[PDB]
């Protein structure tokens, strides 16, 4: 269940499945939902070159 | 560059891909990520 993780296992989770994706599709070190803003625009800018 | 946003803006930007993700294919922002990730991740097994 996603809303039973405390917030570091969701981060993790969050991570987990952003390495998944990456494997299918000044400096400041990047928080678990920065790294998902950039997996999700990238997921879809994939999916819509085939859907909708 | 994504770390000039506020958090805010990260929430809504986040909001904004998951909500145009739902058009082609309670919580908080990071929690609806999560599980539009996991959705995306399915979808795009067939497109890899």
């Amino acid at each position: 269940d996603i809303t039973e993780l405390s917030e570091i296992e969701l981060e993790a989770s969050v991570l987990q499945e952003i390495e998944a994706l990456e494997k299918l599709i000044k400096e400041q070190s990047l928080s678990a939902l920065q790294r998902a803003l950039i997996a999700l625009k990238d997921a879809r800018s994939k999916l819509e070159k085939y859907e909708t």
